[PDB]
């Protein structure tokens, strides 16, 4: 059994771990590869915020809503470990803040101590009327990708720097079953309408004063497109647009005044904060995340192919239940082939 | 009006403060002056872990309540302020630690977003069985001591290095009020056996992935001789000593050892966490805080002190509201002399 899994940002590699973690003491040969054309510090995992936070709104599909909680238990876990840290880890409380009352998130059980802002917590952000105060876990992408990828070395998962073509070359060259987590480019491999990318700019900042989150919401220009502020492990994201179909991948001039004023006015100690870093990254933005088997006919037999791409920009918040969802799959595929 | 404040802690710089925003402008001419033999980083408030929680006991005084409160909301209205963290001020959220159930302590309603902890909290810290979970503030010593003495500076008021030897010797060099702010040493000017210090040390460390306060609690050893872990502003601060009756100013090994396993227990991510200092520091520790007018008699005048010293673990929490008290006592002092506001 030859796996070869496409990509190596959150999905990938939490898909990889997550298939040998399950199959190697069971299944012999097991041979899981990983092929992508940009590692850590190269992809748009590297770039994500670092907040565990699904939209405000529900999922069409409602295994998303599982896979999201089936996450954030599986992060919560680790939480008393020597190594959460290490990880990308750690517990974090921030606020939510609206101009109007929402209704509450469905996503408000899952995380820890929700409730509704009080009138004198509101004082703090006078722009606003309304809000949420939770505590979430932060999970830094870069430090995340560094930890899973030293996780499946020590296993004896290679990596292979290199861009594929099309699924035909991977399955010709040996390939059993493909895992394709390609994220915003799977189009390239198979066209996809209904895969936007949902360019995202942000500035990191040091700021080490600022221990909790503040997220607002502008509820008639769209998710994330108004002032966003995520300490991280050693810098603070500050964020503050999010626009779909903008395949730009350079910074720009306006969005990065959106975010600094956005920003500077909802936490003006950002005064005498020192810019580290200014980057644009890729959501891969779909209705509904796609995680399904599919079957490819080349040469002289079958080879499988499981996607599991269109995570948006909650990626970080529900890869655990996506991986394990394909982990599933692939045990279907391995009694089809009487393996097991 | 000369005025001899004596301390540049906390209590000092903040007393001054607020004396002279309440009453330049009314009297002329008002001349503020503080004396010190320590200014920061030196001083006690400089080793202060920097939050606000008071004890988990009410106050033999209950005006100490009040103060607090007052502290407080005074420190959250700049909340939203360009200049709060170089005040030294940002909030934070964290957590208290009991082994057994607790009553709710009488400052839950002064904090943010008090309640009990949830079972699934509860396991993130194996240890411990009951606890609180609130929102409140950092108040780093170091960097309030250093916008306190700017803000000073440009008021025009002086400051001056003299270790002082007797209330007599200021009163002598011209003094017609005294505040004494003199922390655990006033014993030294006016001997007061209520006074003694508590010893803490602790362990400042590189971690900066800590966004949380975590403060345990063991009912029977007396408060903070438990592991307790504040983020501050740039470094995070271990604790899990405070010892009564104690001056011995330099740092023990058993101690440390106390504090950074009992911290490497709660917190086991602190194994990779770089050490940058470790410090000791004599809270005054007094069965309540010492705030009152007292007049001396040296020759043919009287001289005013009002003391304001013994705020224990707990004087940056509290110290607003003092520097406030201590205000209102100054008024007094003036309308004994037919002076007007
Ligand atoms: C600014 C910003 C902030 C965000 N913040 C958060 C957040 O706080 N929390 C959160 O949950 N989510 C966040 N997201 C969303 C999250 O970043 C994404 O959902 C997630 O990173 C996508 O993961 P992925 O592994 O599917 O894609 P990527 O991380 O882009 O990985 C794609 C991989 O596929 C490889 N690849 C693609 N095509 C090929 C090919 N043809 N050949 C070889 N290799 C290929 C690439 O090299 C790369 O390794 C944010 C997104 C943005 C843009
Ligand atoms: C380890 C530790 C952690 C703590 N953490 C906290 C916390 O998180 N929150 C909190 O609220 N409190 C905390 N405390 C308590 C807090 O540090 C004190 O309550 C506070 O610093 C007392 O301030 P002060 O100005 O009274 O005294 P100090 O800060 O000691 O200042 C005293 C001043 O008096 C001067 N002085 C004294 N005698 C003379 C003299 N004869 N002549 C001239 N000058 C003189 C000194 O030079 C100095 O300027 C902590 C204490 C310790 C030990
Ligand atoms: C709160 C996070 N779950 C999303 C943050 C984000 C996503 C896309 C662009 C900027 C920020
Ligand atoms: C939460 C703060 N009030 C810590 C106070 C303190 C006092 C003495 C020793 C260590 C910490």
């Amino acid at each position: 059994m030859r796996v070869v899994v496409i990509g190596a940002g959150v999905i990938g590699l939490s898909t990889a771990l997550c298939i040998h973690e399950r199959y190697h003491s069971v299944l012999q040969p097991l041979d899981v590869k990983v092929y992508a054309d940009r590692f850590t510090p190269f992809t748009t995992t590297d770039v994500a915020a670092g907040l565990w936070q699904p939209y405000t709104s529900e999922p069409s599909n409602p295994q998303e809503a599982n896979w999201n909680q089936q996450t954030f238990n599986y992060l919560l876990s680790h939480i008393g470990s020597p190594n959460a840290a290490n990880m990308g880890l750690t517990p974090v409380s921030g606020y939510n803040l609206f101009r109007e009352a929402v209704p509450d998130p469905y996503w408000k059980d899952m995380v820890l101590g929700f409730r509704k802002l009080t009138p004198r917590e509101l004082d703090m952000f006078p722009d606003y009327r309304y809000g949420w105060f939770n505590t979430s876990l932060i999970l830094e992408g870069r430090k995340y990708l560094q930890w899973l990828t030293e996780r499946l070395t020590e296993r004896g998962v290679k990596f292979f720097l290199r861009k594929v073509e099309s699924f035909e070359e991977v399955a010709r060259g040996g390939a059993d079953v493909i895992i394709n987590c390609t994220g915003v480019w799977a189009g390239v491999l198979q066209p996809d309408p209904l895969l936007q990318p949902g360019r995202g700019q942000i500035i990191k900042v040091d700021a080490p004063w600022l221990k909790n989150f503040i997220i607002t919401h502008d509820l008639e220009r769209g998710i994330y497109n108004s002032p966003l502020i995520i300490p991280g492990l050693q810098a603070v994201t500050l964020g503050g647009t999010f626009q779909v179909g903008n395949w730009n991948e350079i910074n720009n001039i306006q969005d990065h005044n959106t975010i600094w004023e956005g920003c500077c006015r909802l936490e003006p100690t950002l005064k005498d904060a020192k810019i580290v870093g200014e980057y644009t990254g890729f959501g891969p933005v779909r209705p509904q995340v796609r995680l399904e088997r599919e079957q490819l006919r080349f040469g002289s037999s079958n080879t499988e192919v499981i996607h599991n791409y269109g995570h948006g920009g909650y990626g970080l918040t529900i890869h655990w239940g996506c991986a394990l969802e394909v982990a599933k799959l692939f045990g279907k595929v391995l009694e089809e082939r009487n393996l097991l």
